[PDB]
C-alpha cells in the first residue's frame, strides 16, 4: 500500500462528501458589531454588492469596496492557504474551523505551519507514521509537525546549514507538546539515545507546573539544539533554560499549584519516614493553598515515570535521594515559628520542628540556621554588625533560601543532563527547537509576567523581521523595483521601551544601585520618564499605581511589590556560609560551586536573549504558529474572536501576502555556457511570465519552482 488506501493516514488527515451543492451561488462574511460572521448570499451588484443573509432578515446593500466575499466550497478545508482567491480574516478563520471539525488540527499557511490545540489525544503521532512521513515533500505530505521537522532536516543535508524550528504561542497553546513530537521524530530518523527523550520529562516535574491558563505549564524558556555529523545521525543534544518563575516555590495564586515534584514525592513511600514527610497539603505551608490534584493526572504515577528517566540519564540511586531530601527540606523549611522575643520588633521562634528540614538538608547544625536565619551577621563599612531581624525580614529571608536552594539544583539538573547527551561526539551541522513560556495575562502580573510578554515581543520581531523587512530588502533593486508593500506591524517601540536607553529595564537596574530607591521611588521615575510621552506605557488613572504597557498580544497590567528584591535576589551571606559546610554531597556542590552559580536579574536575562537571538540569526528559521482554540481547556470549541485575534496579532494573513504578491524562490546561475540566463535558458512550452529580475537574477513566484521539481 501507501497513503493513497482509506485507513490511518487517509483517516486521519480529510474526508469525502456525497452532495454536490456547488453552480454559481456567490458568497459574503457578514458580522453584527463584533468579530463574528455568517455566510450571506449575494443578491445584486454594481457599485456594491447587496446581500439577501436570510439568518434573521434579508437585504443590506452595505458591502462596497470593503466587501470581503466566501470562498468557494471547493477550497473549504484546504491544506495550504496561499491557494484561497480571497483572503481576509473570516475566509481564514473558516478554512481552520472545517479542518479542526474534522480534528485536522495542522494547516499551512504560506510557508509556516499553524496548529489549533485539540484538548484530546489524537492518534496522529505513531512509529508507523513516523516512517511514514520519512523524507517527504511538503507538496507529497498533508500539513503534520512531523513533515516540517522532516523539512528542516533535510534542508540541513540539502543547503548545508543549521536550521531552528521556532513555534509560537500563548500559555497552553501546544508549543511543549509539540516540541516532544519533534524531538520524538528525529530519534527514530537518524539515530543509548531513548535519554534525549526522557530528558524532558525529567526537567517536567522540577520546570512544569499548574497555572490558570495550563495544567503542564512550562514554567522556564527552552533551547533544545539536536546535533548531528556529517552524514546527518544523532552526534548530541544540548539544553538551555531561561527566566524560572522561582516565587512560584514560596507562593502560589488561587486554583494554582506549585511545581509537580512536591506532590510527587510525598505520594511515593521510598523513605516508607527517613525525610520526615506526611500528607500532600495541611502539613506543608508551601502547598496548603488552592490545589493538592490536577484532574485525570497521577501524583502517584508521575514519581514512577520521572525515576524512569532519572535511572535511564545516569543519575545514581544516591543522587536521586539526596535531590528528593532537597525537596522534602524545601516544604521543611517552609513550617517556621518567626514569632517574637520582645513584641516590639524581635524575631523568635518558640521550638520548632526545623532541626527535621536541618537533619534532610545536608546535617546543617540545628543550632546554627536558626542563628543564620533570626541573626545574620551584615557589615557596616569594615564593622562586622549582628542583624537581630523581624517576622517579616525572617519570612523574606526564609524564602531566599527556599527559592535559591530550587533554582539552584533546577540549574545543576541541566548540567548533570547535558554532561551524558552533549557528551560524546559533538560539532557540525543543528536542529534547534525553540519552547518559551508563551504570552501570559492573569490577574497580577509580577516582574516574571514582564520577562515572559518581553521574550514573546522579541521572538515575533524575529517573525516580522524575517517575513517582511528583511525580504523586502533583497527585493530593492533586484525585484519588480518592488512598490514597496507596507505593514502596520512593528514591536520594536515596545521593546524600546522595555530595553534600550530609555528603556524599564535600565531604570530598574539604576534603583537596586541606588540605597533610598523603593518601590513607591521608581514607580514614580517610571511614570515621569514614560506617560505622556510614549504611547505604548500607560500610567492607570486615579486603577492604581501599578503600569500598563501595549504588546502585540495586547496590553498587561503589571504590579510593583518585592522588583527591586526579584531583580537583586538577595541570600544573607551567613545562610550561604551555613549551606557550603554541609553532610550531604548535592547540596555541597549548589554552593561550593563558582564556575556554575553584582548581575541584576533584568541584565542576565536581557543578556541570555540577546545571546539566543544571535544564535537564531545564524540559522535558518521554521516557524510554527500554535493556536489556542478556547479558555476553558475544553476540545470541540472553536471560539469566533479567540482564535480570529491570535491570527491577527501573530501576522498570519500578511504572512499569506508577499508569499503570494513577492518572489519567495531566490537562485543564481547553478543548480540547473551551460547556465547564466534567466529567461533564455529557461525558455525553452508553458508558463514563460511570472518572474523578475534586473541583476543578479532570477525572482520567482512559490508557484513556478514547485511544478520544475515535480
Ligand atoms: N497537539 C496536541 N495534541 C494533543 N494534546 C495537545 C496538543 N497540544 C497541546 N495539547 C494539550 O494541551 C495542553 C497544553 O499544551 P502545552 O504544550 O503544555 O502548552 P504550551 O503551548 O504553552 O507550551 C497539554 O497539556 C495537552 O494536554
Ligand atoms: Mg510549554
Amino acid at each position: 500500500g501507501e497513503a493513497a488506501p482509506y485507513l490511518r493516514k487517509s483517516e486521519k488527515e480529510r474526508l469525502e462528501a456525497q452532495t454536490r451543492p456547488f453552480d454559481l451561488k456567490k458568497d459574503v462574511f457578514v458580522p453584527d458589531d463584533k468579530e463574528e460572521f455568517v455566510k450571506a448570499t449575494i443578491l445584486s451588484r454594481e457599485g456594491g454588492k447587496v446581500t439577501a443573509e436570510t439568518e434573521h432578515g434579508k437585504t443590506v446593500t452595505v458591502k462596497e469596496d470593503q466587501v470581503l466575499q466566501q470562498n468557494p466550497p471547493k477550497f473549504d478545508k484546504i491544506e495550504d492557504m496561499a491557494m484561497l482567491t480571497f483572503l481576509h480574516e473570516p475566509a481564514v478563520l473558516y478554512n481552520l474551523k472545517e479542518r479542526y471539525a474534522s480534528w485536522m488540527i495542522y494547516t499551512y499557511s504560506g510557508l509556516f505551519c499553524v496548529t489549533i490545540n485539540p484538548y484530546k489525544w489524537l492518534p496522529v503521532y505513531n512509529a508507523e507514521v513516523v516512517a511514514a512521513y520519512r523524507g517527504k515533500k511538503r507538496s507529497e505530505a498533508p500539513p503534520h509537525i512531523f513533515s516540517i521537522s522532516d523539512n528542516a532536516y533535510q534542508y540541513m543535508l540539502t543547503d548545508r546549514e543549521n536550521q531552528s524550528i521556532l513555534i509560537t504561542g500563548e500559555s497552553g497553546a501546544g508549543k511543549t507538546v509539540n516540541t516532544k513530537r519533534v524531538i520524538q521524530y528525529f530519534a527514530v530518523i537518524a539515530a543509548l539515545e531513548d535519554q534525549i527523550i526522557q530528558a524532558n520529562p525529567a526537567l517536567e516535574a522540577f520546570g512544569n507546573a499548574k497555572t490558570v491558563r495550563n495544567d503542564n505549564s512550562s514554567r522556564f524558556g527552552k533551547f533544545i539544539r539536536i546535533h548531528f555529523g556529517a552524514t546527518g545521525k544523532l552526534a548530541s543534544a544540548d539544553i538551555e533554560t531561561y527566566l524560572l518563575e522561582k516565587s512560584r516555590v514560596i507562593f502560589q495564586l488561587k486554583a494554582e499549584r506549585d511545581y509537580h515534584i512536591f506532590y510527587q514525592i510525598l505520594s511515593n513511600k521510598k523513605p516508607e519516614d527517613m525525610l520526615l514527610i506526611t500528607n500532600n497539603p495541611y502539613d506543608y505551608a508551601f502547598i496548603s493553598q488552592g490545589e493538592t490534584t490536577v484532574a485525570s493526572i497521577d501524583d502517584a504515577e508521575e514519581l514512577m515515570a520521572t525515576d524512569n528517566a532519572f535511572d535511564v540519564l545516569g543519575f545514581t540511586t544516591e543522587e536521586k535521594n539526596s535531590m528528593y531530601k532537597l525537596t522534602g527540606a524545601i516544604m521543611h523549611f517552609g513550617n517556621m515559628k518567626f514569632k517574637l522575643k520582645q513584641r516590639e520588633e524581635q524575631a523568635e521562634p518558640d521550638g520548632t520542628e526545623e532541626a527535621d528540614k536541618s537533619a534532610y538538608l545536608m546535617g546543617l547544625n540545628s543550632a546554627d540556621l536558626l542563628k543564620g536565619l533570626c541573626h545574620p551577621r551584615v557589615k557596616v563599612g569594615n564593622e562586622y554588625v549582628t542583624k537581630g531581624q523581624n517576622v517579616q525580614q525572617v519570612v523574606y529571608a526564609k524564602g531566599a533560601l527556599a527559592k535559591a536552594v530550587y533554582e539552584r539544583m533546577f540549574n545543576w539538573m541541566v548540567t548533570r543532563i547535558n554532561a551524558t547527551l552533549e557528551t560524546k561526539q559533538p560539532r557540525q551541522y543543528f536542529i534547534g527547537v525553540l519552547d518559551i513560556a508563551g504570552f501570559e495575562i492573569f490577574d497580577f502580573n509580577s516582574f516574571e509576567q514582564l520577562c515572559i510578554n518581553f521574550t514573546n515581543e522579541k521572538l515575533q520581531q524575529f517573525f516580522n523581521h524575517h517575513m517582511f523587512v528583511l525580504e523586502q530588502e533583497e527585493y530593492k533593486k533586484e525585484g519588480i523595483e518592488w512598490e514597496f508593500i507596507d505593514f502596520g506591524m512593528d514591536l520594536q517601540a515596545c521593546i524600546d521601551l522595555i530595553e534600550k536607553p530609555m528603556g524599564i529595564m535600565s531604570i530598574l537596574e539604576e534603583e537596586c544601585m541606588f540605597p533610598k530607591a523603593t518601590d513607591m521611588t521608581f514607580k514614580a521615575k517610571l511614570f515621569d520618564n514614560h506617560l505622556g510621552k510614549s504611547s505604548n506605557f500607560q500610567k492607570p488613572r486615579n486603577p492604581e499605581a501599578h503600569f500598563s504597557l501595549i504588546h502585540y498580544a495586547g496590553t498587561v497590567d503589571y504590579n510593583i511589590i518585592g522588583w527591586l528584591q526579584k531583580n537583586k535576589d538577595p541570600l544573607n551571606e551567613t545562610v550561604v556560609d551555613l549551606y557550603k559546610k554541609s553532610s550531604l554531597k548535592m547540596l555541597s556542590s549548589l554552593f561550593a560551586n563558582y564556575a556554575g552559580f553584582f548581575q541584576t536579574v533584568s541584565a542576565l536575562h536581557r543578556e541570555n536573549l540577546n545571546k539566543l537571538m544571535t544564535n537564531l540569526r545564524s540559522t535558518h528559521p521554521h516557524f510554527v504558529r500554535c493556536i489556542i482554540p478556547n479558555e476553558t481547556k475544553s476540545p470541540g470549541v472553536i471560539d469566533n474572536p479567540l482564535v480570529m485575534h491570535q491570527l491577527r496579532c501573530n501576522g498570519v494573513l500578511e504572512g499569506i501576502r508577499i508569499c503570494r504578491k513577492g518572489f519567495p524562490n531566490r537562485i543564481l546561475y547553478g543548480d540547473f555556457i551551460d547556465s547564466r540566463k534567466g529567461a533564455e535558458k529557461l525558455l525553452g512550452d508553458i508558463d514563460h511570465n511570472q518572474y523578475k529580475f534586473g541583476h543578479t537574477k532570477v525572482f520567482f513566484k512559490a508557484g513556478l519552482l514547485g511544478l520544475l521539481e515535480e
